[PDB]
């Protein structure tokens, strides 16, 4: 009740900034998350014992893969925390509750392989869920953990409020399928530019939350350059293992998954920043002006990849 979480001074200040890195001490990550829920949502949002039990079962259901691991989950939740704290009055009580949970759960039980690889392997999940294959699995694992004894963090919500928060979570998790982002951002671009964007329209709020989810999921491109560059190593460790598995199925992988083509990483990152990252944070900054530091840090990192190519690093 009167039991606040407090962080050391450096973390207490820097956790408020978009570019915060949660650090290599895994045992501090639960406390960092609870800290963020208490300031973002309130100390009354969740029963501490249930929230702590939920966080630890979530952790246990992330795998020891190079990138789509527990550290990614907490990192994506912190980017959402920073967006929510910079946009105090724009979000509902239920949205504040739902979105940090959605971010912590958005990659539950990821194996380090894309939807394409599951479909080419003919994995059972690809027959259960024909599109957004891993994202439907991540939502299925979130409902499983919510239903374990002593893990219903939403127990005090009415039936209809409980259904609404699980619907915010389902949409926020599905929206992390990058295949869905391209069309979502185009519609948001048209809506903002013809002045039709309306934050009282539920279907429009859903689009804006979807874009927030892409922005938080891609937030490694918005860190300080040494964090961005070292994270890229983990991202490629997975891509290249997937390429190896494609080659075992007798399929030449695309170049971003082929370790024989490491030399092309700098130009590949360039395309990604130009086609995905910069557009994402540009549209987000137009809808939510106080998120501009994400766009600025992305532009800084695009310019670092240009330097890599020019042989200045
Ligand atoms: C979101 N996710 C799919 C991401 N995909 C890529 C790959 C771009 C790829 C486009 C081309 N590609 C190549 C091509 C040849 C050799 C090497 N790479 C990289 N880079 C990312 C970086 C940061 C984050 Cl946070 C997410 C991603
Ligand atoms: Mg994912
Ligand atoms: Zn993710």
């Amino acid at each position: 009740g009167l039991m606040q979480f407090t962080l050391p001074v450096r973390l207490c200040k820097e956790i408020e900034l978009f570019h915060f890195d949660i650090g290599p001490f895994e045992n501090m990550w639960p406390g960092i998350f609870v800290y963020m829920v208490h300031r973002s949502c309130g100390t009354s949002c969740f029963e501490l014992e249930k929230l702590c039990r939920f966080i630890m079962s979530v952790k246990k259901n992330y795998r020891r893969v190079p990138y789509h691991n527990w550290k990614h989950a907490v990192t994506v939740a912190h980017c959402m925390y920073a967006i929510l704290q910079n946009n105090h009055t724009l979000f509902t009580d239920l949205e504040r509750k739902g979105l940090l949970i959605a971010c912590l759960c958005h990659d539950l039980d990821h194996r380090g392989f894309s939807n394409s690889y599951l479909q080419k392997f003919d994995h059972p999940l690809a027959a259960l869920y024909s599109t957004s294959t891993m994202e439907q699995h991540h939502f299925s694992q979130t409902v499983s953990i919510l239903q374990l004894e002593g893990h219903n963090i939403f127990s005090t919500l009415s039936s209809s409020e409980y259904e609404q928060v699980l619907e915010i979570i389902r949409k926020a998790i599905i929206a992390t399928d990058l295949a869905l982002y391209f069309g979502n951002r185009k519609q948001l671009e048209e809506m903002y530019q013809t002045g039709s964007l309306n934050l009282n329209n539920q279907s429009h709020r859903d689009r804006v939350i979807g874009l927030m989810m892409t922005a938080c999921d891609l937030c490694s491109v918005t860190k300080l350059w040494p964090v961005t560059k070292l994270t890229a190593n983990d991202i490629y460790a997975e891509f290249w293992a997937e390429g190896d598995e494609m080659k075992k199925l007798g399929i030449q992988p695309i170049p971003m998954m082929d370790r024989d083509k490491k030399d092309e990483v700098p130009q590949g990152q360039l395309g990604f920043y130009n086609a995905v990252a910069i557009p994402c944070y540009t549209t987000l900054t137009q809808i939510l002006p106080p998120t501009e530091p994400l766009l600025k840090a992305c532009r800084d990192n695009l310019s670092q990849w240009e330097k890599v190519i020019r042989g200045e690093e």
